[PDB]
């Protein structure tokens, strides 16, 4: 196969800058992928260089209103594995039908639903010639999600799988680890709350970092306000 | 004459507490009544104890979706004034057929469309038993603004009149001044971008405090850690 060759690519683009992920689960008040694309483009106006988005119309309706390079998810439940973000073959093909260019997925050690491999998934994702980004937890995690071929690495999932830092704030020193040790893009991803915490990131080397619910969530954004009185 | 007497008050329930401003006007990303609805609804959620709203559409949607008191205003250009929160009486009657329990309006030294005078606005506000609120500038037009029988004042406009302080964050020092020179409530209001800030106002004698784009502004809230990088 071939085809036309772009000027920008994803990766340089995301290269020290910021990736706003809008997001908004079915129990959160913004549930809505008319409303996903309204957070998009403001994200853009204030500078986003990419979206990271959930769910098949959320991404499409962000690509359409705003252009932007996507991170494209689906997070679902399965009753045989703790794995929810892009857990199986059946999220990766039905992501592959929208136009994201990167396709995030869970690459814990963890089992996966109907016995399946991360493998399997990430060689169907560059098939079709789009990018795959791991979401790890730990450092180990991260070293095999290069081996695994991965095109990046996002410390996403670190603090929310049980044998990884427990913490209420950004996770930098796995961020630190990471880059001391795999040689692809390294993205600092979960609980940026501050311009501070971003500058941060990026300066301990960080490829590029992803800002979600400090942007587009507006009860957690209030919560961390009134908590203080 | 009379109505049924209500257990909980305006004021009583916005003391020491967050009051979110969900604003979105046609040249912003958000603008639809329907997504400040949304937005006021994850503002609740989060623990805001009001919401200061615009217009008369916003305004009706907010009330029916979080049943929270209301600060009204409608921002409305005029050819012969540079006042545009609430100029007039036309927007104070607009208001007044909504549910919303206090109104907010310019209450600057600055001459009003058709010559009106904000006394004229206030006493209308009060005739049909709501409560007003007075967005000043300085120190001076605060104390005017209690003399003029508002029943509080807001530092919203401190910084949005050419001889007000010019800053780019919080005026503190018009907050400070005001606590200790009118008797009726000081809300702070203006560039509230972070808890530590929300907490400095609350801890320096505002009666409540509002924050605005901090929560409901994401281009505002991108563009500050795009700023940094
Ligand atoms: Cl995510
Ligand atoms: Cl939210
Ligand atoms: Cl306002
Ligand atoms: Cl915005």
């Amino acid at each position: 196969g071939s085809h036309h060759h772009h000027h920008h690519h994803m990766l340089d683009v995301v290269k020290g800058n910021l990736i706003v992920s809008c997001q908004a689960l079915s129990d959160e008040p913004l549930h809505s992928s008319f409303i996903m694309g309204r957070m998009a483009i403001a994200a853009k106006q204030g500078g986003a260089a990419a979206i990271r988005a959930q769910g098949v119309n959320d991404i499409n309706e962000i690509k359409e209103v705003t252009k932007l390079p996507i991170i494209g998810i689906i997070k679902r439940n399965y009753d045989d594995s703790e794995i929810y973000i892009t857990p199986t073959m059946k999220e990766v093909d039905e992501l592959l039908k929208t136009d994201c260019e990167m396709i995030a997925l869970d690459a814990t050690k963890r089992k996966r639903p109907n016995g399946e491999n991360v493998k399997d998934l990430v060689d169907a994702i560059h098939a079709k010639g789009r990018l795959a980004m791991a979401d790890i937890s730990t450092l180990e995690e991260g070293i095999e999600a290069e081996k695994l071929g991965f095109d990046c690495v996002s410390t996403t999932l670190s603090g929310y799988t049980p044998y990884s830092k427990q913490s209420n704030s950004v996770d930098f020193e796995l961020l630190e680890e990471l880059v001391k040790t795999v040689k692809i893009p390294v993205i600092c991803e979960g609980r940026i709350n501050t311009p501070e915490e971003l500058k941060k990131a990026l300066d301990l080397g960080a490829y590029s970092a992803v800002v979600g619910g400090a942007i587009t969530r507006p009860q957690q954004i209030t919560k961390r306000f009134t908590d203080i009185l």
